[PDB]
């Protein structure tokens, strides 16, 4: 195969002349940025593109420039083509370890001017952070060397190439190679030089190279501990080194983006506070261990650091090099079946975060990863996994000031190779104590290939050894979806090697046989409860914890039961909880023409926009956030069910229990809401709690000072006593009033003073209602009763399936009968229809009566529905009326879950309240769906301009209900394609169905489920 | 401008004024292959791209004439199978137009209906959304 390179079809060919990996540490004074406008040309493939040992900084000078750093599919009029989406299938053919003969060749080419004392003074090197896919490098016409590892870092020695004045710097970067069938994340594909460049320069005749901290603790009970520094200093040219330590600072400090970005040193004055000093003495070893008193505990919830200054000191004593960095006084171990910190067995509050930014793609300014964090503190996460690959080795610091238990995961997926498996077998579902079985048949191709040992090695060597220093990294994982190997074994053999300090992941390893710990993605309880079991002894003990690396897939609208699980992860030592998929939409923004408009608009790319040959549409858009990095109502929810503290209201009494790990309640002021006034609550451990005797019915935790990147007055947890529903005090009016009632031939009309009610007997329609100035009328097509709402992603692969087999969209209302009597005990008429509401085509449907009793201000409507006939579905989506609102309408205001949307198992986060829909910003899905609907709602006001209020609320149980004026939701691909009519609808709702995570993960529970059954209930609309 | 079919300056009064939509006309299909398509009087034209929005046309102080085909060969082209097709289409943007009369039988094109040979000023708008 002489028509494509050798490189890129060499497993093996991992790199040539890249530097060892060593801790990353930025130094202003060495780091000189070649970030900026680049030279650059795009070819077909690499026989187009130039020979770089004959080409001169003139004929490159002469290119177009592209901005470094950037893909190359995201630029202006998308000038080098488009992103790809896809999730498991591979968008090339698979023939390892060939890469196709077309494939996209970018060459960048800039200068950079070189000092006549800086080459006698510095080693000079060029350090890469990240470029996709692989690239060879040229200095001044001379190659310099080659690299694979799209998210891991690389540096070169320059020394040799380098010149007085001007020097090129050319790089050929290519799309596809051997590396592509290990790269293969569910993410966009992009390309190019996407992370910063650097040129080093360094001391030459001696520097500092590498650098390893650890704490271990001498003890059982966790107290005094050993700080251990090795250094490798490179050269012969210095004495000795200084190390000095610094009081810490406690977890509690205030940061905000700026402080966390400020890149400052050189002649800032790092700290005073001296702790311990030490020295080395001149020819012996550059490392030290010392023993500390008691030190700070480093700790997710209290990231407390101590600050530390290494310099290396030259025979005349002055310093050649300095660093300054800071040290997590914590150790990580797998003790009696647990992932232990500090001797605490700990739990994941976690989230999936994969590098994201909506016009930038993976080239994710550092700004918008702490606008990232920010957002995670403030929504009770702790934990984050670098699905599936690192980030920037800028970021892990923010993970270490910041306190985030951090699963650092190497880049290796090589899911593609199940994608023909699956299609010629016609596997419907995978599940995680049996689905390893079909990954074991493809393995051979690539994770138990000889050939691919080398690259899988220097995955996890260079995975490793850049983070090696950072506290908040307490588990390495071997990648992702790469089946089971021998090269998996090897991985952990040179982890182990390299960095005994941690703990190794791989979820592909069912049985951890080469792995610390368990890891399921999206069980169901029995899965996790059987294999709690099988791996539970008869004494109780176990041998290693279970966490779920995946769960609550939160795609849309969902994810549904993050409760349930919750309650598990509390329940059991065994459990230790899990990390959301996934953080963020991945969303490209786009111009999109709409459905509803016929213009162009804004609007979030998923798979299919770029118009790929293969995509996965809208897999991608399955995030806590959206494609702009804003919470949704998963990430509202998520946060109430991980809340660290339990408040709850019952019996005159409070109890409140301390469900943090570490931190105790010491620094949350507890509010009675209902006085505003504080409640004494004494300092909680961890695990405590306390009853408080009070007659209040809805408590909440907040923060009393500022503290790390959260605000005083953050409210952290809250709790409720249950409200009971109160049937509001309406008056209605019984009066004797004369009615003129019209029993016309279809249309029945009830006419009274301040009241107008007409009925179509055809059809079961209210033509119209107005009662003292409001008017209401039925929104019909086919039925009074509804049953259909648009699918969300998790009604997608079956509930939307059967929903549209049974035809329950297309319910029709046939009348049979229409009974029309004066009024009796006060009211002024009874009008009663008898009908079949059933779907076109089908058997199935129900007997219904709707007896409307019509007062002078109100209207009391029941409903009767009963299940008939042969061939039923299993569940409906929803069953209510949806009602046209009148001209004078404005806005509403209701009594139960707010302020936000409320679903059966997506709720309680929505805390019971009067709530105004003036107050609310309703939230727009960037895949639009089923969304809007308030959930355990008591009563609700509907104003209308200069005419009252329309009160409505339903007997013996609180309803739900929706208003908007949208439509063509189904069919919108984005939210610019959604209809509007010219008046807004109420959408009147007995019953709705769950909401789940069967996207991916388990269906809606069964009590969720709105099961196939009898209907019954009565509504009141009463008119002010 | 005049539509929904063809218009000529000597042939177009019954072609009235509206906003007209390519989709809901039925192109005419001349048993002779000749001259056929104008749109005269055109106060604007949009020219919609597959999800690229519109091209909006129009000329400076006067109406204009504008056909949209994918055909040629129409000159040599005896019967309609004749007609050769384009695999993309055209605009063909004209200032004006000549008359169409009868003088096949009859009467030439009448003088203020014939494109006389004189000087051509004119000035359009190409607007992309
Ligand atoms: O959104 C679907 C997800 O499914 C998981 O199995 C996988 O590990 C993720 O990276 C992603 O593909
Ligand atoms: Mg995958
Ligand atoms: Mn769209
Ligand atoms: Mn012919
Ligand atoms: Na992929
Ligand atoms: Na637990
Ligand atoms: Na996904
Ligand atoms: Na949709
Ligand atoms: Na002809």
């Amino acid at each position: 195969s002489c028509l494509i390179p050798e490189n890129l079809r060499n497993p093996k060919k991992v790199h040539e002349n890249r530097l060892p990996t060593r801790a990353y540490y930025y130094d202003q004074d060495i780091f000189e940025s070649l970030n900026g406008p680049w030279a650059f040309a795009l070819f077909d493939a690499p026989l187009d593109a130039p020979d770089a040992k004959n080409l001169d900084w003139e004929t490159a000078k002469k290119w177009s420039t592209i901005s470094v750093p950037s893909h190359w599919e995201l630029q202006e009029d998308w000038k080098y083509g488009k992103p790809i989406y896809t999730n498991v299938q591979y968008p090339i053919p698979i023939d390892i370890p060939n890469p196709p003969t077309v494939n996209p060749t970018g060459v960048y080419a800039r200068t950079f001017e070189l000092d006549s004392k800086s080459i006698e003074s510095f080693e000079h090197r060029l350090r890469f952070e990240g470029v996709d896919n692989c690239y060879e490098l040229y200095v001044n016409g001379q190659y310099v060397g080659f690299n694979k590892g799209s998210r891991n870092g690389a540096e070169f020695d320059i020394q040799k190439y380098v010149s007085e004045g001007e020097n090129l710097v050319v790089v050929k970067v290519f799309k596809w190679s051997d590396s592509t069938y290990i790269e293969d994340q569910d993410q966009w594909w992009l390309s190019g030089i996407y992370r910063d460049v650097s040129l080093l320069k360094l001391p030459k005749k001696a520097h500092i190279e590498d650098v390893r901290v650890t704490t271990t603790f001498v003890d059982s009970q966790y107290q005094d501990a050993e700080l251990s520094v090795k250094v490798d200093v490179q050269g012969s040219s210095y004495d000795h080194i200084n190390f000095t330590l610094y009081e810490p600072e406690d977890g509690s400090k205030v940061y905000d983006a700026s402080s966390l970005l400020n890149e400052e040193n050189g002649n800032t004055t790092f700290s005073t506070k001296e702790f311990i000093s030490f020295s080395t003495k001149k020819n012996e070893e550059t490392a030290f261990k010392i023993n500390v008193k008691a030190p700070e505990h480093w700790t997710a919830e209290n990231p407390t650091l101590y600050k530390y200054q290494l310099d290396l000191i030259g025979s005349d004593g002055s310093v050649i090099q300095s660093i300054k960095h800071h040290v997590g006084f914590r150790q990580v171990e797998l003790k009696d079946g647990n992932i232990t910190v500090n001797g605490k067995d700990i739990l994941f509050r976690g989230v999936n975060r994969h590098d994201h930014h909506p016009r930038f793609g993976r080239a994710v300014p550092l700004d918008f990863v702490v606008r990232d964090l920010i957002l995670m503190k403030k929504f009770n996460i702790n934990a984050v996994r670098n699905s599936h690959y690192p980030n920037h080795p800028k970021v892990y610091d923010l993970f270490d000031k910041l306190g985030f238990w951090v699963i650092d995961e190497a880049d290796l997926e090589t899911h593609g190779v199940q994608e023909p498996f699956n299609r010629h077998t016609n596997l419907e579902a995978e599940y995680p104590d049996t689905k390893n079985k079909l990954y074991d048949v493809n393995a051979h191709y690539l994770s138990d290939n000889p050939e691919y040992e080398v690259a899988y090695l220097d995955r996890a060597s260079q995975l490793v050894l850049r983070d090696v220093n950072h506290p908040s990294i307490i588990i390495w994982s071997l990648g992702n979806e790469a089946c089971y190997g021998r090269n998996h074994k090897a991985m952990y053999k040179l982890i182990k090697q390299l960095d005994p300090t941690r703990l190794v992941h791989y979820e592909g390893d069912l049985n951890a046989l080469s792995a610390d710990i368990f890891s399921f993605m999206y069980p169901t309880f029995e899965i996790m409860e059987r294999w709690r079991k099988n791996h539970t002894d008869e004494n109780g003990k176990f041998e290693k914890p279970l966490i779920l690396c995946e769960y609550g897939h939160a795609m849309g609208n969902g994810p549904g039961s993050l409760k349930e699980y919750q309650e598990l992860f509390y329940k059991e030592k065994f459990y230790q909880g899990g990390f959301i998929w996934e953080w963020a939409n991945h969303g490209i923004e786009f111009e999109d023409v709409s459905t509803a408009d016929g213009k162009l608009h804004k609007a979030y790319a998923y798979g299919g926009d770029f118009k790929e040959e293969v995509h996965d549409g809208v897999f991608i858009m399955d995030g806590l956030c959206n494609s702009e990095h804003n919470p949704t109502p998963g990430l509202v929810e998520y946060k109430k069910v991980i809340e660290p503290v339990h408040i709850k209201i019952a019996h005159g009494s409070v109890t409140i229990t301390n469900k943090h790990d570490f931190i105790t309640t010491d620094h949350l002021l507890f509010i009675d809401k209902d006085t505003g006034k504080t409640i004494d609550v004494p300092s909680l451990k961890p695990e405590e709690s306390v009853t408080i005797p009070s007659d209040t019915t809805y408590v909440v935790a907040v923060l009393k000072d500022d503290a790390g990147v959260l605000k005083a007055g953050h409210e952290i947890a809250w709790g409720q006593a249950e409200l009971p529903l109160k049937v509001p005090d309406f008056v209605t009016e019984t009066a004797e009033k004369a009615a003129k009632i019209n029993d016309g031939k279809r249309y029945v009309s009830v006419e009274s003073s301040g009241l107008h009610f007409i009925l179509d007997k055809l059809l079961g329609k209210i033509e119209s209602l107005k009662v003292k100035g409001k008017e209401i009328s039925s929104k019909f097509e086919g039925s009074s009763i509804t049953f259909w709402r648009p699918p969300t992603n998790n009604d997608e692969p079956r509930d939307f399936k059967n929903w549209k087999k049974y035809n329950i969209d297309l319910m029709k209302q046939n009348i049979h009968g229409v009974s029309v009597e004066k009024g009796s005990n006060g009211s002024l008429a009874v009008v009663t229809v008898n009908s079949r509401i059933s779907p076109v085509v089908f058997y199935y449907g129900f007997e219904t009566v709707q007896k409307y009793t019509i007062f002078a201000n109100k209207i009391n409507l029941n409903t009767s529905m009963k299940l008939t006939g042969e061939y039923q579905p299993p569940d409906f989506p929803r069953v209510g009326y949806e009602f046209w609102l009148g001209d004078s309408y404005e806005s509403f205001e209701w009594l139960g879950r707010g302020p936000g949307e409320s679903y059966p198992d997506k709720k309680e986060s929505q805390r019971f309240g009067l709530y105004d829909s003036k107050d609310v910003e309703e939230f727009v899905y960037d895949y639009p769906q089923e969304n809007g609907n308030h959930t355990d709602t008591h009563f609700l006001n509907i104003k209308f301009e200069g005419a009252g209020k329309l009160s409505i609320f339903q007997k013996e149980k609180p309803f739900n209900f929706k208003i908007s004026d949208e439509y063509g939701v189904d069919e919108a691909a984005h939210a610019c394609d959604v209809k509007r009519y010219g008046r807004h609808y109420l959408r009147l709702d007995h019953a709705i169905h769950g909401v789940g995570s069967e996207a991916c993960g388990p269906a809606v529970l069964d009590q969720y489920r709105l099961k196939a059954q009898d209907f019954n209930f009565e509504f009141d609309l009463a008119f002010e």
